[PDB]
């Protein structure tokens, strides 16, 4: 049995997308950034960068009531991670952090799933601060690191292309996943 | 370093007894379960062979706003998180897992241990229906079995004793923490 731990928000879930339209809708006249130049995961320090003043106003966005609930869905996911679900010897775990300003995140996580992928993929969330200490063969996960309290996680990361992370390159020894086309089945069949 | 995932219904939080507060409260003409009568890990059962019609109205209780965030914690549970979590070499997580009719769950428990044991203590939830596949070297939780994917959890479980498994009797195989005043620092320090 495989298992593979898939996160949501930049994989399941196109946060990017949503914090900038509802950037653009509720701060029209500030400068924003393209999402073709997002650099480097935390999208309120390049904000910051941009001009002191926006990163409380790109946080307004992301902690405002409905914003992770009205998140559209990545091309491609909820349909693979059905697939991915339905194949034998497989199982299958969303792995999400909270913000840390949880209080419009956690149950509108819960609800996005119900909604998109259904009450059966409600029962495999799993919300945590640290994915290292969460057991699996693969992590499908947008984050360019993922670090925690253990040094060697038992998961192979497998990074999912999002704007932020486009311009790293991975060295030979490690893999990337460009989209939900680029042939997950065969990532999961190398730990059969 | 020692890894312990800690229960939240039954070990930090009391459930039964906010169950049980609740039910008198809403139903104040019907038959109860005192605590001391309780088996089995779900009351809601215990309920339905009272009479049928009772299992809903006890669901109607822990499925109401609020029941999560108002529940009392058990004694003694606050302060031995707090000491455990500052040993050396010594991790704590809160290992919970939601309801299926999560909508006025997951928030709530997160507030509750907000509230209770702060900020810092947020960021050590993890939320799973599966405990199996969480890393660690002790489970303290008080459901009698605890299962899923993993046949062999990394952990050991320790059963802490509640109202509805103190009848229980196991083999000397399986421990038992009574209290928080019971040595659950040596269980812990068997592991080191
Ligand atoms: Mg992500
Ligand atoms: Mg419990
Ligand atoms: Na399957």
């Amino acid at each position: 049995s495989v298992r593979v731990l898939v996160d949501m928000d930049g994989v399941l879930a196109d946060f990017e997308a949503g914090l900038l339209r509802g950037f653009r809708r509720r701060f029209p006249e500030e400068p924003h950034v393209p999402l073709e130049q997002r650099r480097g995961f935390l999208a309120r320090e390049q904000y910051r960068a941009l001009r002191p003043d926006l990163a409380d106003k790109v946080a307004s966005v992301y902690e405002a009531p409905g914003f992770f609930l009205d998140l559209e869905p990545i091309p491609g996911a909820l349909d693979a991670v059905r697939e991915m679900n339905d194949l034998p010897d497989t199982q299958v775990f969303i792995c999400t952090s909270p913000l840390l300003k949880y209080h419009h995140c956690v149950g509108e996580k819960y609800r996005w799933v119900e909604q998109h992928l259904g009450p059966q993929f409600v029962e495999r969330i799993i919300l945590t601060r640290d994915k290292t200490v969460v057991l699996g063969d693969l992590l499908i996960d947008d984050k360019d690191t993922v670090r925690g309290q253990e040094e060697t996680p038992s998961w192979e990361h497998i990074l999912f292309t999002c704007c932020h992370n486009r311009h790293l390159v991975l060295p030979p020894t490690r893999r990337r996943l460009l989209s939900w086309s680029d042939n997950w089945r065969e990532i999961l069949d190398s730990k059969r």
